[PDB]
């Protein structure tokens, strides 16, 4: 049916098929990456062509594979070997992650670690994490994952309440070796406990709390069709879903009177990074690329109906490639409601004596995902007067270390002898913009301020300016909150009834971008971090802010990149790259469980619209 | 018993009923703004002594009156005369308003004006505006109101629709005279309606909205005691109400365990200030200070269960004095309800295999108020987590103005030939401060970058730094988004289990402070509008941010006027006042009425509490 329905089942267990028929998935292969692409650029195109891309990872060693194969003509399109100590690792596999434990398990230098600290190797869990790109030549080629202990007391106690400082042990995951074992000192691990479940910590739970029922007596008003088109309130677009990147927007529209008007082509978080800023070498490596190493649509959790999504919610159970090429299906890893938003409009006039009021609301898509110790919740968000609005939360327990004796610069103290490293968590929004079709173009609107004098001699008067990004090496633009700074998408060549071409604005919320020295391995593995904004030229190999490889991969692919080819914008099919993230110094209140935060943008229309698209909005 | 309860009818006749005794109250008197005062403060007040605040008016020019009242001794505890020319001009009276329009309407000029353009004069509405202080010497000491003209074509006409450019008279109210006509040319007058409930404009009304009902099966989870006293959650507060101001609560506290802590003894709006920016002579001294010179809870709006608060509510309906001393209630003008906030914390933890997973919930403390074309809603929130917010959310119909033929740097296009000056929405958060008392400091948070080398080798550390404000000659503090910058309010002498000083984290949203001329009018008078932090020592005749008449006042009244004391604000009795505004260039979109846009700033508990406060939230 639609191009843009969801991957079923039948069509992953025939990707492996031809895999398999191809002789590229025997039984050394391991599919460390499996997706459908989009359709090509076309009104409809030469019929249904259902491509898939496939990373493939050989556990014995030899050189991965880049494939992409048609599922609906049983070919191979293209495989392509990789040179990874070049081009960047596959993503981290989930079978690589519970080796780490185990080989640590009996290596001499790690249990010699643990003796000189006491602790028994029964109870010590290893977060077994990305390893980046350092100082390491012999890593270079090679998968390797470093892990930092964790003691766990008990079956249900939150090891991360007991780091074990001063201690980090580098894998080769392919091999199975313990490439390095570093001990820099032996520090006290943090005893108290962090078991928000245990009556103990919670003490009586709360009786206060009265139940706040959120019904739909006649079902939501949206519509699902084809398994993934939704239409609600003059909305419509197809709800994607991808391992790497988790819940994607595919052909954001409105139907403004008879047209359905394009705003957004895609809308996804292509790139994650959590950067942690804590100078000892037992973490200064930490870095969570969470969709380009990890995958979060992967990790995406099966949401229960009552906690997760309250209200009338219709669930979508996305499927997903194992490791060997089986369909997997997570289970309402996907909601879908709508819900009231307050006042829409209102006004009460004297003298017409009319008194106005409608009320909001938004459909809501989210999905949330957890990456060891954290838990991520994206949430996209439609509103009647066509706004557009993502939002991340994160959640989860923090990621803790030793606090030092005499306090630091870099980690903050939650418990007694317990730290959490400063770190920030970083996101990249890709926004394949399509405002009223293709041909758009991006300006960066400040606030302009005006001298009191000639033309202005009440000093009052304020202007506003607006700089049209026209080439890619133009288009590498920074925040500005004191100028009220923002970047509207119009369509040159698609003008409102006042004769001004139609457009959406940006509204950023002005977060500090990547903290980390500009020499730094993570400025350069997560250059995209560093700029509040980028704008390409739409090209169809150009998906993430980080290339295709972002495990163990050095600079050199993603963003920066595809601005040095400086591709005209002024007017084409571009595509919108916003870095947005909280910095995080960790609060006593953040422990032992973190309150959800939060962070996001959204995009608001701009002369895109005649007059106010909710006029016709019943009383209700 | 409570010495915060909101302020009874009877309370109201009996301070007119005191005035009219004590021969304060005549014929010619009327009241421009009556208030019961804050207790002052007193660790231990026995004797309660219900004082109230009024500002006498005299519509025979004689001068007017400052008058405190004790209600409860029925005494007249001061009365003094006003120098308006040198401490401004009382708030405006509703009488006042209405003259404008009938005094012109028998003009020779404004007919004229009127007769130019061939507008029938009665159907010609005119918004009567406050004056602010300009070049005209004549008018010091003098009441003025600046009438601006709107065609209001039928009686459920939207006047707004058509502006009377080129065209403003500035009249004086008590002597009833119209003191200029200015004409500087014709401008055709916008002849589309913006008739928001015309089925010609709407179109026929959507049928695809389905009803989202929110109900409480066991009623509310806060308790109202008092008449005004909330308890939810843990927070204890009382709501109160001025006419000025409109909704203030007073004693934010949350019960930790057994002690009942308080956060922020008194939060209010204490003024919001729009100014506009077309440097226009029929616009340029445009500035609407909604609270000060128009008090904003006397325009509050009554508000309709299941169309302006949805769910299970709660109402107070407030009383406030008409201009003769008679008590008017403000039938279901504040809106109190629980609504549930998605996620507050979730993790599903590998290692223990507990998966948990907490539901949000805020308190909402709200009421909506109309100045004259404009409407805002003032929302207060209590999160579970401690979590203090504040949203203003800016609806009604935008004032315009004719689009000048060749565009404007200083207006937008909303319909053929109707223009918008651009403007800004300013507030002003009086924060009293009292974490865990009143024995504060305020701290500058900026996020501190570090360059690579010795102890940062890899160059990803990161820090932070904290500067106390000492003295309020260095308590006027811009906005940094760039640096994450943030302004915690600790107890130096209240420490947490971790032996730092407990305190709270004010968020900014980092919005464009007042953009015009340092050296203009609108620059001296809303000079609190021009930094985003300032902090004062506590002083109970330091309530507006703007003075106490702002009315016609010259300038520099309020905080200028306040932290030139340079008094001692580290570890002392302070007050925080945080401005933040819209800054507004209409869009299309706006017309013919707003879609609710918003700002707002929270706080957030910093080492406040032991550990998560929402530890004992039960699963639900
Ligand atoms: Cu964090
Ligand atoms: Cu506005």
């Amino acid at each position: 049916a639609s191009p843009f329905r969801l991957a079923s089942a039948g069509e992953i267990s025939e990707v492996q098929g031809i895999l398999r028929t191809a002789g590229l998935l025997g039984p050394e292969k391991r599919i460390a990456y499996l997706g459908v692409l989009d359709p090509a650029r076309g009104a409809g195109s030469e019929a249904e062509d259902r491509r898939f891309r496939v990373f493939i990872h050989d556990v014995s060693g030899a050189r991965p594979q880049e494939v992409t194969v048609s599922v609906t003509n049983g070919t191979v399109i293209s495989a392509v070997e990789l040179d990874t100590a070049a081009t960047g690792e596959l993503p981290v596999l989930e079978e690589e992650f519970e080796v780490v434990e185990q080989l640590l398990a009996t290596d001499e230098r790690w249990l010699k670690a643990l003796a000189a600290r006491n602790l028994d190797v029964s109870k010590v869990r290893v977060a077994p994490l990305s390893a980046g790109v350092f100082e390491y030549a012999e890593e270079r080629g090679r998968r390797i994952l470093r892990g930092l202990a964790f003691v766990q007391d008990f079956p249900e106690d939150s090891a991360w309440a007991h780091p074990v400082d001063g201690l980090v042990a580098y894998v080769d995951v392919v091999s199975k070796e313990v490439t390095r074992v570093i001990d820099t000192g032996v520090f006290p691990v943090p005893a108290e406990h962090g078991n928000y479940t245990d009556p103990e910590l919670t003490g009586p739970l709360r009786t206060t709390q009265k139940p706040i029922s959120i019904t739909q007596p006649e079902g939501p008003s949206f519509t699902v069709t084809g398994g993934n088109h939704i239409e609600w309130e003059k909305w419509s677009l197809d709800v994607g879903f991808d391992v790497r990147e988790g819940v994607v927007l595919h052909n954001i529209a409105f139907r403004d009177g008879d047209r359905l008007r394009p705003i957004i082509n895609r809308a996804s978080i292509a790139e994650m990074v959590v950067p942690y800023g804590d100078p000892s070498p037992i973490r200064s490596w930490q870095n969570y690329f969470d969709t380009g190493e990890y995958l979060v649509g992967q990790y995406a959790n099966s949401l229960e109906l009552g906690c997760d999504c309250l209200g009338d919610i219709t669930y979508l159970s996305p499927v997903i490639s194992d490791a060997f090429g089986n369909p997997r299906e997570i289970r309402n890893g996907i909601c879908m409601h709508e819900e009231d938003w307050g006042i829409l409009a209102k006004h009460s006039d004297l003298w017409s004596g009319i008194n106005y009021t409608r009320r909001n609301r938004r459909m809501v898509i989210s999905f949330f995902t957890t990456i060891g110790n954290y838990d991520y919740g994206f949430y996209w968000y439609l509103y009647l007067d066509g706004t557009i609005e993502f939002e991340a939360k994160a959640t989860g327990v923090v990621f803790t270390s030793a606090f030092p004796e005499g306090g630091s610069d870099n980690i903050s103290q939650l418990a007694p002898g317990l730290g959490a490293p400063f770190h920030q968590h970083i996101f990249s929004a890709r926004l394949d913009m399509a405002i009223d079709g293709f041909t758009n173009r991006v300006e960066e609107e400040d606030v302009v301020r005006q001298t009191m004098g000639p033309g202005n001699e009440r000093g009052n008067a304020f202007s506003r300016k607006r700089t049209v990004l026209t080439r890619e090496s133009e288009a590498v633009r920074e925040a500005d909150a004191r100028t009220g700074r923002t970047w509207i998408i119009s369509n040159p060549e698609s003008k409102n009834r006042l004769n001004e071409p139609v457009g959406y604005k940006l509204h950023a919320h002005n977060q500090p971008t990547l903290l980390a020295d500009p020499g730094s391995s993570i400025a350069r593995r997560a250059a995209f971090a560093t700029k509040d904004l980028w704008v390409t030229r739409y090209a169809d190999d150009e998906r993430y802010p980080t290339g295709d490889f972002v495990n163990q991969h050095s600079g050199g692919a993603g963003l920066p990149s595809y601005i040095a080819q400086d591709r005209d914008i002024d007017g084409q099919d571009i595509v919108v790259w916003h870095t947005f993230g909280l910095t995080h110094f960790p609060r006593v209140e953040d422990w032992p469980i973190m309150p959800v935060d939060t962070v996001g943008f959204k995009l608001r229309p701009e002369g895109f619209f005649d007059r106010s698209p909710v006029l016709d909005v019943p009383a209700n």
